[PDB]
DNA sequence: AGCGTGGGCGT
DNA sequence: TACGCCCACGC
């Protein structure tokens, strides 16, 4: 296929074009969590999710609302997406 | 609301 | 292989 990296775990049929994508996926089956927060010691399956988790400790909110007169800002881009959607609907 | 944790995707 | 990015769903 164009998706040679197939998951063979029991009752899973997912396949991927990339072996690293498959490796990340399989952590949902094994429970493996390689990335640990240095502040609170919680462990995470993914590096990017550790990174956004750490902002919960610092209050860093790099994503600011663009709506005039709005002061809201957010830790993650998707929070801001939801928020912008809210303003116009 | 805030944030866990998958996906496709880029580099 | 490393690390994320945005998108999205689900509490
Ligand atoms: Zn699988
Ligand atoms: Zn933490
Ligand atoms: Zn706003």
């Amino acid at each position: 296929s164009e998706k040679p990296y197939q998951c063979d775990f029991k009752d899973c049929e997912r396949r991927f074009s990339r072996s690293d994508q498959l490796k990340r996926h399989q952590r949902r089956h094994t429970g493996v969590k390689p990335f640990q927060c240095k502040t609170c010691q919680r462990k995470f399956s993914r590096s990017d999710h550790l990174k956004t988790h750490t902002r919960t400790h610092t209050g860093e909110k790099p994503f600011s609302c663009r709506w005039p007169s709005c002061q809201k800002k957010f830790a993650r881009s998707d929070e801001l997406v939801r928020h912008h959607n809210m303003h116009q609907r």
